[PDB]
């Protein structure tokens, strides 16, 4: 790492440790990822197919002056390129025809691909946007269990779901870590971490450990209640291998699971810091702010054997 790039990373607010880590993981691209991450993301939205088709919603918005591009990994997602006036001031948004969320946050639900009639769980700490995406993909059939320790937030979410016309979600005022006490066997599980990790960047080695441990605990509880042949999608908004590839490798070594292929993004890292991981990890994907216009993102699709 040259004194130049180092200084640039230090100025962005990185410690020498993280600067050295990022350079060891991506070399000169490290600076491009760090700088791209300081920029604001476009405003994106998801069409609520529970209330309107994608084709119809698009025609309605275009007619009003809005222009947008498709999010590659989600047929219902689009990111604005022309927002005459606030998209949240439109009748479309106010009547629940669209939902505003980051492009990356659309990937997990779509990858999980819940089907109508299935028993699903969203293990998010703050259920919301992804939970309603699961609901429309399930066409208001099946069941979705979600957990939030914050009653006020849970109340807010229940109102959002009402506006969206979601009828198959059950919200519990508890931590998803207690999912095992329900004595329910799940077809699909969404284990999405809050998009505030190293991938968001506007941390300490300790904070990385805490999240890694919590991630491991959550993943184990999720796999525990998952039916054989069931699917769990794991995702984070962190660039750290410790919260991503390391957790997935641990799962592959610790449980009877296998990874399934995912289409979008770049291959996950199989030699982070010179640590050789299973080639199978390449089934996992990463989104980078320097090429995908999203926060740092990681996603893996796991099938229980």
């Amino acid at each position: 790492l040259s004194p130049s790039m180092l200084d640039k990373l230090l100025r962005l607010g990185y410690s020498k440790l993280f600067a050295d880590r990022y350079f060891q993981l991506w070399g000169e691209r490290a600076i491009r990822i760090a700088e791209a991450m300081e920029k604001p993301l476009p405003r994106c939205f998801r069409v609520n197919t529970l209330k309107i088709s994608v084709q119809d919603l698009v025609k309605r918005l275009n007619k009003k002056g809005f222009q947008f591009k498709r999010v590659p990994w989600a047929k219902e997602g689009f990111c604005l390129t022309r927002e005459p006036f606030s998209i949240t001031s439109t009748p479309e948004f106010l009547t629940g025809l669209i939902y505003i969320q980051e492009a990356s946050s659309m990937y997990p639900p779509v990858a999980l691909d819940p089907k109508p009639g299935e028993i699903v769980a969203d293990m998010a700490a703050a259920p919301g946007g992804k939970t309603s995406y699961l609901a429309q993909l399930m066409r208001n059939d099946g069941v979705i269990y979600a957990f939030d320790v914050d009653e006020n937030r849970l109340r807010e979410t229940r109102l959002n779901l009402s506006r969206l016309g979601v009828l198959n979600v059950i919200l519990f005022h508890s931590s998803s870590l207690h999912i095992g006490e329900l004595n329910v066997e799940f077809d699909k599980i969404l284990l999405d971490a809050p998009c505030t990790g190293s991938g968001t960047i506007h941390r300490t080695m300790d904070d990385i450990k805490f999240c890694q441990g919590l991630q491991m605990r959550l993943l184990e509880k999720g796999l525990e209640v998952l039916k054989p042949g069931g699917i769990l999608v794991y995702s984070t908004c962190s660039l750290e291998p410790e919260e991503n590839e390391f957790v997935i490798q641990w799962a592959l070594d610790n449980f009877d699971v296998e990874l399934l292929p995912l289409k979008y993004g770049e291959p996950a890292l199989t030699n982070p810091f010179g640590i050789e991981l299973s080639e199978e990890i390449k089934n996992a994907r990463r989104l980078y702010p320097d090429v995908h216009e999203t926060s740092g993102f990681f996603i893996a699709k796991i099938r229980k054997l």
